[PDB]
């Protein structure tokens, strides 16, 4: 018999955001954003009812090196706490080994956010100076990229970041943004081009994405490995992509009401 | 035993090496997909035989007979174990075959003779002096055929009825037509092949406007093939090691045939 599908997601603008009047709203109505709209479209095409739930620990997902335990949305899927993740969850090798991913619904690359006027144009620029600190989000794919990289410039960046004091890592994108904005150009933030380009369109329009992306990947809808939901959701993603609905949702949440 | 790889002669993905007539087996061929096949096979631990698709087509389903041709057909009817080629991930194909996560991104794009007065798909659709078309039996044609997006629908209505036929059998042939058409023929093809051609003599073509859509190529296996899982992880591993980027830079490497 049909059950309500438990969707794990994360409060990350503009994917999932609290609606203005959330304090008097319940269930899915509390939220708005790209992934809220996407969940609606996927559910419609797949014919299921669902319940959006914000991941408890507020993390994307990393495996503890000691205990081998997955946290974040990946953990929610791995341990059977959610049926599907509809979020800016990056497709990675280590994750692909433990959960299923649809074909990508959005492309991104790691990128550099600076306060306007910062004399940085590239990862190479960052790696060759010490005046401007830089870091990444915790418990996500960007941090793991640097930790695992065998590419010289990135390995050099990781060697710096891992030991920098105070810590250059942040717990949320918002914290990284604030750090860039408040540091008078002495902090640059390594984040996905999607979030970077979003922030670039928000007041007070004091940040910008600089240089090319450091890699190329995408977000996928994730399900527990072997989940029967996987096939249908994947086709739904390709259909929506082909129909141009994904391009429409991107423009809607990034650019249509940009503030800059 | 020996994995049979179906692929297609398409520069710079798979090309006959100089003096190939005295070569044998896999050594006859060079290119991005040739190198990729080697890398995938090494990671997955299989021996393989590259074979060029008999009918020289990517893959389309005959409306009447509902039979698949091209590489898609070779997978569907058991003639090959895997396709390693610039084979576009699409909804209709995903229904009948398995695809790895993408190893390369692309979008449908416009190729014009330099100086042609066109900067967008919209421009093309709003005029009639410049003819335009696509490859036969491929994802670009099916995209326009299936599209409910206004401008693309208009372009299709024109293309389907244009006489003489605006469709071509091969990329080389569409490119020739652009060059020999004094600018009265624009070619719709994938950004990857467009950008490759853009950097080669006689440097008289160019990619204009943004891409009309966003998708990628995937390594394809028959539905439910056990090779699928390993090949998918291999793609992600190569991507994260930056080996896919290295391959792209190598085969799209600009020796400065045009300017510089
Ligand atoms: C987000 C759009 N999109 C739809 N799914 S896809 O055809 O598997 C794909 C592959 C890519 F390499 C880049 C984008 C992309
Ligand atoms: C081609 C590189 N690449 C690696 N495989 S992926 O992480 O599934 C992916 C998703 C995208 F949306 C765009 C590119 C991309
Ligand atoms: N999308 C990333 C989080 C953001 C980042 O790591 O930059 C992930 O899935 O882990
Ligand atoms: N990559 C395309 C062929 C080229 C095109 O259609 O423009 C396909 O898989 O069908
Ligand atoms: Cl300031
Ligand atoms: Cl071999
Ligand atoms: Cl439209
Ligand atoms: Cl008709
Ligand atoms: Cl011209």
């Amino acid at each position: 018999a049909n059950k309500t599908v438990v969707v794990t997601t994360i409060l990350e603008s503009p994917y999932v955001m609290m609606k203005k009047n959330h304090e008097m709203l319940e269930g899915n109505e509390r939220y708005e954003g790209y992934c809220v709209d996407l969940a609606a479209e996927i559910a419609k095409h797949c014919g299921f009812k669902y319940k959006l739930t914000i991941v408890g620990d507020g993390k994307y997902g990393a495996r503890d090196a000691d205990t081998k335990i997955w946290n974040g949305m990946v953990g929610e899927l791995v341990y059977g706490k959610a049926d599907i993740a509809i979020a800016p969850l990056t497709i990675t090798y280590v994750r692909e080994e433990v959960i299923d991913f649809s074909k990508p619904f959005m492309s991104l690359g790691i990128s550099i956010m600076i306060k306007k006027g910062t004399p940085i144009e590239s990862a190479e620029d960052l790696s060759k100076q010490t005046e401007i600190a830089y870091g990444t989000l915790d418990s996500g794919s960007t941090k793991e990229f640097f930790r695992r990289s065998k590419i010289a410039v990135f390995d050099k960046m990781w060697t710096y970041m891992r030991s920098a004091e105070p810590s250059v890592f942040v717990r949320t994108t918002a914290e990284g943004v604030a750090r860039v904005r408040k540091s008078k150009g002495k902090y640059a933030y390594l984040l996905e081009s999607t979030m970077n380009e979003y922030i670039e369109q928000r007041k007070p329009c004091d940040t910008m994405k600089v240089g090319g992306n450091l890699d190329s990947k995408g977000y996928g809808i994730a399900t527990p490995k072997g989940s029967s939901l996987g096939n249908a959701v994947n086709l739904a993603v390709l259909k929506l992509s082909e129909q141009g609905l994904l391009d429409k949702l991107k423009n809607k949440w990034w650019y249509d009401k940009g503030e800059c």
